[PDB]
């Protein structure tokens, strides 16, 4: 019954809320990450600061996303946040792939949302996603795919040997 | 076991962890209000501010909290978060009444963990809770106050009249 | 019956507004000090302008307690406001005794209040003493001792010499 | 006995000491008013910032009538300062209204000062008040009838709007 | 018999200067640690530099003390000073786990005087203690503890090689 | 064994381990002196101020001393610091003596060093020693001369007037 609200069916209003609950989601993983290489008997202060970043990042995606909703004339909704999957994340290795699971998880939640944009005729929240979310996404896993690999061929028969030189001359400088 | 506890009991460690739980609560709430008083039928730009600043407040809070409890070798541990108790927040009047309840809420919890602080004979905890906490929450709810005042005596006979011109002339110039 | 009052006794609003009061008698001392180191029959500029700068110094105190007041939700209450103790004050060195008298009241006052602030576990209260009053007095105490010391050295067979060069050099150049 | 003291009669020398009284109790009347309207329950910051402007104005006065007793030859004599008139200071209205009759008292102690050199004949008292207090005098009772007429035609059928709005627009900007 | 003294105790005094004693203590050992980095056969710069600059802030620490002592009219009073506990500091593995142990103690020295000022109702030197000392103390034990954990990592099947990479990576760039 | 070790005498080493000794002791010594004349019942800032400037560049001699040693291949060895021979220093003057007294005790022990390194032929050493040592020693006695000389003729028959005055007047201004 809103005033401005046209072309927006309640079926993407729904997905557009549920989405910023996986993006605030995000945005908790990864301030866990975050405190978890911050741990003095971890101590990896460039991948903190990597986690740290991407939590940051995921609050302004979930920020973005409400401020639509609102210029659509749709109605945030707000749920229950659940915790992190993990408590302690292990190797930078672990926390990596960790963290490609979820942005793959988000990115496809995206490409699911586009495609529900398609079939009711949005192309104005199809041009959004496209413009703010996709190539972000796109960019972010390739950056992450790469340190996989840098951080795969590091640790080798020393494997706190190359977990130290990764932080050390591939992250926070 | 950590090599750097030291004078850091378990039951601050747990109480740090259930009040970095209400920090993050609280700017989710904060969140949720901002977005609210964006939305096309409510339009108040100077309150979304005043709420959107409290919820980046209150999650420096939180990580404060966390960075804290790293320094003294404790561990961070996440818990669900709740989702804010109101997904309609009213007049002006309304949130700001539910802010302040919940900055006393806050208040409180601070209040407790320097109580138990102090029983504990942690006086690193004690001067980091009085540093960046108490003073914080009084000035804030001092302020809070203070526009309820403002409010209340505005919103006379005619409530849309003065909820307009709190907005225009107290809040975000 | 205060929206904000929150772990605020009566007991400890009670003694703020004491407090206020012993800060203004403070200062009205020392203005009356100030002004008598002015008058030409005693004419020690460098005395007058220490005395006219503690003046102000304990009017803030007084606006800084008041302020603090306010943001617990106590309520101000004044009281009149008793005369300095002389007319007339005598030597440099009488002058300086009489304030070291004067500070070491006031300080001993503020160490009651944090006594009772910590006896009602009012930790806001604690601090805000600790951070603006408690170093102050101190430091002023012992400046004041520091000048005595110099005073005595220096009034022995010639007690004017001794007056005019203290004035002269240590104090307002 | 003073070496400097010349057409200074002790009749203009006691009144002199009784107006620095007066101004002094206007101060503290004014400190009063001050903190009154930072009350959380009165919130009114620009009436605050009026009444605190003019407790220094007060107080700078009653120092330059001291300086000119010590320049004259004179010697002060400080009395206890009674407490200020109420401790609650109602609506802005009724603090203006207040805040006159106060000046008007203060104006006509200066005005008979003024009698009392004339009769004495002391040019030098007369050009004093002249110049540094009776035009100050008429500027501020001036500005305050002002302000006086502008609260009255805005507390109409709606108090607290008028309140709020002349707070707003003609105070502390 | 101090014109200043107030509300300081000889147990207080008697316990800052054992405090004193032991900061120059640690200033001394940093200092010899220092030098021991600096030689040919060792040759590790960065964490000569790191021991150097601890030397300083040791002393820094124990000034700051004396300074105290001083403001509170209490008598500074010197003890002999023990040479540090090692001649040659092995690697700096080793180095940096006798300085953890080295900062334990002071902290716990400093714990215990808070407890001691706490006892006897005083709160400038609870104060003093909370502002200058304890977070200090907290957030270099953490650094250190940071430290150890990524020497430990690296210090694997190639000891040299580790601490090598250390120094140079991690240490005075 | 030392791989750089060359034309330097066992004899040489451990002269220049007392050598570091000495320094260190009229370091702790001057930081004696220094808080003795920042009390309250002493008082004398300029005095104090002279002192803790020794204290320093007693501190950088034996750092000086260490640092050669190291470039020459020797051992630094520490010993117990032993603390200075007062604990009051008396007057201006009696602090004055004291300290020209300790400083021909540390000019002898270098010039006894440079003999030993003459007899040893080791020309670095005594380069080193000319360079770095001799000549600030000569200057800092003769100043201290130029000092006691001043002291010695204003404390007359007006002791306290005297030792004021230097302070004021030669003094850190
Ligand atoms: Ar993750
Ligand atoms: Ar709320
Ligand atoms: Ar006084
Ligand atoms: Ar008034
Ligand atoms: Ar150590
Ligand atoms: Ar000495």
């Amino acid at each position: 019954s809103s005033q401005i609200r046209q072309n927006y069916s309640t079926e993407v209003e729904a997905a557009v809320n549920r989405l910023v609950n996986l993006y605030l989601r995000a945005s908790y993983t990864y301030l866990s990450l975050g405190f978890y290489f911050d741990r003095d008997d971890v101590a990896l202060e460039g991948v903190c600061h990597f986690f740290r970043e991407l939590a940051e990042e995921k609050r302004e995606g979930a920020e973005r996303l409400l401020k639509m909703q609102n210029q659509r004339g749709g109605r945030a909704l707000f749920q229950d946040l659940q915790k992190p999957s993990q408590d302690e994340w292990g190797t930078t290795l672990d926390a990596m792939k960790a963290a490609i699971v979820l942005e793959k998880s988000l990115n496809q939640a995206l490409l699911d949302l586009h495609a529900l944009g398609s079939a009711q005729a949005d192309p104005h929240l199809c041009d959004f996603l496209e413009s703010h979310f996709l190539d972000e996404e796109v960019k972010l896993i390739k950056k992450m795919g790469d340190h996989l690999t840098n951080i795969q061929r590091l640790v080798g028969s020393q494997a706190g040997l190359g977990e130290y030189l990764f932080e050390r001359l591939t992250l926070k400088h």
